[PDB]
């Protein structure tokens, strides 16, 4: 059940700080010492899923990859997790991708041999899959992340390749993001087994309103929610539970058609103060709400398939009691059976910061509208040949951009066909 994590680019590596901090905290480890705070939970946990053991200290089964060092360096020195984020786990170059998917895809091909050799060292043959954490708007996380997704699926067929990819804010903070996002989602639609999507617009709004935290100057607290989703969906692998599930079990339950592998996540509660104030169904209803969707959505949309991970103070009586109320309040696609569309997972271990928790992975048709807005941005640049020159002069032809564009458009049509039923 072992999992190897790959962080690519500034965003992917910065997110890795909050994820491994939450993983360490859930396993009673202070991320900095690499040593146990307590042995109290070691015997009801399975630390081997994400953590590698050593007398000097725990090590994450992860690689930290970037085509420029500043993002890793400044994070590993400010938070200063030198021992945990051992630098034998870093694969750094110094070119940068300059926000071009093609430059990242290919400068990365130079480090594929050293990344692959570090993988075969780290991985036990009982490894179940990989997690790839990256942003889609930049160049390294998008291009190199696409390359690693393609590389791992062919280097290790039969093993799972899951992607946790960050979309830009609705008003893009990178003008080249539509090109980079379309190119990456095209690569991932092929080589990924499951793509859990985030966008900063939804994350910024959750942080501003739902947590109402004083103020933020690091992506830290937006990345905390991304780390909460990754940790909670893997909780039943690392802690006892009446109903556990692994990476491919969740992907099999979500991917109805081979191309419907793009997932919207949500978690409740986001503040400890409401963990006291909520029941099982209330956490479920709020997860099925746009105010908790970590992707900018209109409404609940039409759910094709969903996975619900229950953690902590969770009445299984009530968890199965409210399944009728779930289908009663959540609109599902016109082709989904009234008794289907749900995949349950129950882990007895509570999250780091809440008394109960419900994590939702939703295969929703509303992702077609999110993708449609990315496509419309793509076309406003592609139809005017704006910024295409350095994609052309980095070896991605317009012909390759158009090929990725129409395959991306085909995915939008598959989701809309499930949505409309006309
Ligand atoms: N949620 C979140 N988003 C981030 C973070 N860092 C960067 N981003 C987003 O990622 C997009 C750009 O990707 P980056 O990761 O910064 O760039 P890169 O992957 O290192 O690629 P290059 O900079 O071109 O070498 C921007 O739209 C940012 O909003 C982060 O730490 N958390
Ligand atoms: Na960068
Ligand atoms: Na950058």
């Amino acid at each position: 059940r072992e999992i190897l994590v790959l962080h690519v680019g500034q965003g992917g590596n910065q997110i890795g700080y909050n994820f491994w901090k939450t993983i360490c905290e859930e396993h009673n480890i202070d991320i900095r010492s690499n040593q146990r705070k307590s042995v109290e939970e070691d015997k009801v946990d399975y630390k081997s899923v994400f953590l590698v053991e050593a007398p000097d200290g725990f090590h994450p089964r992860a690689l930290f990859i970037d085509l420029e060092p500043l993002a890793v360096e400044f994070l590993v020195k400010e938070m200063k997790l030198g021992s945990f984020f051992s630098e034998d786990l870093m694969v750094l170059s110094y070119s940068g991708a300059h926000n071009v998917w093609s430059i990242g895809y290919q400068t990365g091909k130079k480090l594929i041999p050293v990344i692959l050799e570090k993988i075969r060292d780290t991985m036990p043959e009982t490894l179940q899959g990989f997690l790839i954490i990256h942003t889609l708007g930049g160049g390294t996380g998008s291009g190199f992340g696409s390359l690693l997704t393609e590389t791992l699926k062919k280097e290790f067929p039969g093993k799972g390749v899951l992607n946790f990819s960050v979309l830009p804010s609705e008003v893009n903070d990178v003008t080249l993001a539509p090109y980079n996002t379309v190119l990456s989602l095209n690569h991932l639609s092929r080589f990924s087994d499951l793509v859990v999507l985030f966008d900063n617009t939804a994350l910024i709004r959750i942080v501003k309103d739902q947590l109402n935290y004083p103020v933020i100057k690091q992506f830290s607290d937006l990345n905390f929610l991304i780390g909460r989703v990754m940790a909670s969906i893997t909780a039943s692998l690392r802690f006892p539970g009446p109903l556990n599930m692994d990476l491919m079990e969740m992907a099999h339950n979500l991917v109805a058609l081979p191309e419907t592998k793009f997932i919207i996540p949500s978690v409740a509660p986001l503040t400890k103060e409401e963990s006291e104030m909520s029941t099982e169904l209330d956490l479920v209803e709020r997860c099925f709400d746009p105010t908790h969707y970590m992707v900018n959505c209109s409404g609940q949309g039409k759910t094709i398939s969903s996975v619900l991970m229950f953690r902590g103070n969770i009445a299984i009586e009530n968890a199965f009691s409210i399944m009728t109320d779930i289908k009663s309040n959540v609109a599902f696609a016109p082709g989904v059976h009234p008794d289907l569309g749900l995949k349950y997972g129950i882990c007895e271990s509570a999250p780091v910061d809440f008394d109960k928790e419900v994590t939702l992975l939703s295969n929703n048709t509303i992702i077609s509208e999110v993708f449609n807005r990315v496509l419309e941005r793509f076309d406003s640049l592609f139809n005017r040949d704006w910024y295409t020159s350095d994609y052309v002069n980095a070896g991605t032809s317009k012909s390759n951009l158009k090929e990725a564009r129409d395959n991306f458009d085909r995915i939008i049509k598959i989701y809309k066909e499930i949505e409309g039923s006309q």
